[PDB]
DNA sequence: CGTCGATGACGTCATCGACG
DNA sequence: CGTCGATGACGTCATCGACG
Protein backbone atom coordinates (compact mmCIF):
# COMPACT_ATOMS: atom_id res chain seq x y z
CA UNK A 1 0.00 0.00 0.00
CA UNK A 2 1.30 3.42 -1.05
CA UNK A 3 0.30 5.23 2.13
CA UNK A 4 2.34 2.75 4.19
CA UNK A 5 5.30 2.79 1.81
CA UNK A 6 5.73 6.53 2.43
CA UNK A 7 5.39 5.88 6.13
CA UNK A 8 8.32 3.48 6.14
CA UNK A 9 10.33 5.87 3.98
CA UNK A 10 9.80 8.67 6.45
CA UNK A 11 11.45 6.40 8.99
CA UNK A 12 14.20 5.34 6.58
CA UNK A 13 14.97 9.02 5.97
CA UNK A 14 15.29 9.59 9.68
CA UNK A 15 17.96 6.87 10.15
CA UNK A 16 19.73 8.01 7.01
CA UNK A 17 19.95 11.63 8.26
CA UNK A 18 21.20 10.12 11.45
CA UNK A 19 24.02 8.03 9.92
CA UNK A 20 25.18 11.03 7.90
CA UNK A 21 25.27 12.95 11.12
CA UNK A 22 27.43 10.30 12.74
CA UNK A 23 29.64 10.06 9.69
CA UNK A 24 30.35 13.78 9.80
CA UNK A 25 31.13 13.68 13.52
CA UNK A 26 33.43 10.73 12.85
CA UNK A 27 35.24 12.86 10.26
CA UNK A 28 35.65 15.80 12.59
CA UNK A 29 36.77 13.47 15.31
CA UNK A 30 39.35 11.89 12.95
CA UNK A 31 40.68 15.34 12.03
CA UNK A 32 41.09 16.29 15.69
CA UNK A 33 42.89 13.06 16.53
CA UNK A 34 45.16 13.08 13.48
CA UNK A 35 46.21 16.61 14.52
CA UNK A 36 47.23 15.51 17.97
CA UNK A 37 49.16 12.64 16.44
CA UNK A 38 50.99 15.09 14.18
CA UNK A 39 52.03 17.19 17.15
CA UNK A 40 53.23 14.14 18.94
CA UNK A 41 55.25 12.91 15.97
CA UNK A 42 56.59 16.48 15.43
CA UNK A 43 57.76 16.81 19.01
CA UNK A 44 59.15 13.27 19.06
CA UNK A 45 61.25 14.25 16.06
CA UNK A 46 62.80 17.19 17.94
CA UNK A 47 63.22 14.86 20.91
CA UNK A 48 65.36 12.86 18.43
CA UNK A 49 67.24 15.76 16.89
CA UNK A 50 68.06 16.47 20.53
CA UNK A 51 69.61 13.03 20.94
CA UNK A 52 71.34 13.61 17.57
CA UNK A 53 72.87 16.84 18.90
CA UNK A 54 74.09 15.12 22.06
CA UNK A 55 75.81 12.37 20.08
CA UNK A 56 76.99 15.20 17.82
CA UNK A 57 80.37 15.54 19.62
CA UNK B 1 4.46 38.48 -0.65
CA UNK B 2 4.44 35.03 0.98
CA UNK B 3 4.85 33.38 -2.42
CA UNK B 4 8.13 35.17 -3.16
CA UNK B 5 9.49 34.54 0.29
CA UNK B 6 9.22 30.85 -0.54
CA UNK B 7 10.84 31.27 -3.94
CA UNK B 8 13.85 32.89 -2.34
CA UNK B 9 14.07 30.34 0.46
CA UNK B 10 14.19 27.68 -2.24
CA UNK B 11 17.36 29.21 -3.70
CA UNK B 12 18.83 29.74 -0.25
CA UNK B 13 18.37 26.04 0.45
CA UNK B 14 20.27 25.17 -2.70
CA UNK B 15 23.30 27.26 -1.51
CA UNK B 16 23.11 25.89 2.01
CA UNK B 17 23.15 22.30 0.77
CA UNK B 18 25.91 23.24 -1.59
CA UNK B 19 28.08 24.67 1.19
CA UNK B 20 27.49 21.67 3.45
CA UNK B 21 28.74 19.55 0.61
CA UNK B 22 31.86 21.67 0.17
CA UNK B 23 32.40 21.63 3.90
CA UNK B 24 32.25 17.85 4.03
CA UNK B 25 34.65 17.72 1.09
CA UNK B 26 37.05 19.88 3.10
CA UNK B 27 36.88 17.57 6.09
CA UNK B 28 37.56 14.63 3.83
CA UNK B 29 40.48 16.34 2.17
CA UNK B 30 41.89 17.37 5.54
CA UNK B 31 41.84 13.80 6.80
CA UNK B 32 43.68 12.83 3.65
CA UNK B 33 46.37 15.48 4.03
CA UNK B 34 46.83 15.02 7.76
CA UNK B 35 47.42 11.35 7.07
CA UNK B 36 50.12 12.25 4.54
CA UNK B 37 51.87 14.61 6.94
CA UNK B 38 51.57 11.97 9.64
CA UNK B 39 53.49 9.59 7.40
CA UNK B 40 56.22 12.07 6.55
CA UNK B 41 56.81 12.91 10.20
CA UNK B 42 56.74 9.19 11.11
CA UNK B 43 59.38 8.17 8.62
CA UNK B 44 61.36 11.34 9.22
CA UNK B 45 61.61 10.25 12.84
CA UNK B 46 63.10 6.88 11.80
CA UNK B 47 65.43 8.76 9.50
CA UNK B 48 66.57 10.56 12.65
CA UNK B 49 66.79 7.30 14.60
CA UNK B 50 68.95 6.09 11.72
CA UNK B 51 70.99 9.24 12.18
CA UNK B 52 71.01 8.66 15.96
CA UNK B 53 72.25 5.14 15.25
CA UNK B 54 75.06 6.37 12.99
CA UNK B 55 76.34 8.08 16.13
CA UNK B 56 77.45 4.95 18.00
C1' DC C 1 8.35 -7.85 -12.17
C1' DG C 2 6.96 -6.02 -7.55
C1' DT C 3 8.90 -4.80 -3.39
C1' DC C 4 12.48 -3.34 0.28
C1' DG C 5 15.69 -0.29 2.81
C1' DA C 6 19.25 3.19 1.86
C1' DT C 7 20.30 7.64 -0.11
C1' DG C 8 20.85 11.86 -2.79
C1' DA C 9 18.31 15.84 -4.08
C1' DC C 10 14.80 19.00 -3.25
C1' DG C 11 11.27 22.16 -1.35
C1' DT C 12 9.11 23.75 2.83
C1' DC C 13 8.71 25.19 7.67
C1' DA C 14 10.57 27.05 11.96
C1' DT C 15 13.84 29.69 14.04
C1' DC C 16 17.83 32.71 14.64
C1' DG C 17 20.47 37.06 14.86
C1' DA C 18 20.76 41.31 12.43
C1' DC C 19 18.95 45.52 10.56
C1' DG C 20 16.32 49.71 10.65
C1' DC D 1 7.90 45.00 14.70
C1' DG D 2 8.39 43.11 9.44
C1' DT D 3 11.84 41.30 6.78
C1' DC D 4 16.19 39.09 5.22
C1' DG D 5 19.46 35.11 4.29
C1' DA D 6 21.26 31.02 6.56
C1' DT D 7 20.39 26.64 8.28
C1' DG D 8 18.63 22.52 11.04
C1' DA D 9 14.99 19.27 10.72
C1' DC D 10 11.56 17.06 7.92
C1' DG D 11 8.84 14.48 4.63
C1' DT D 12 8.64 13.23 -0.19
C1' DC D 13 10.24 11.49 -4.74
C1' DA D 14 13.40 9.05 -7.76
C1' DT D 15 16.66 5.70 -8.13
C1' DC D 16 19.77 1.74 -6.69
C1' DG D 17 20.94 -3.01 -6.35
C1' DA D 18 19.33 -7.09 -4.18
C1' DC D 19 15.91 -10.63 -3.71
C1' DG D 20 12.74 -14.06 -5.18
Amino acid sequence: KAERKRMRNRIAASKSRKRKLERIARLEEKVKTLKAQNSELASTANMLREQVAQLKQ
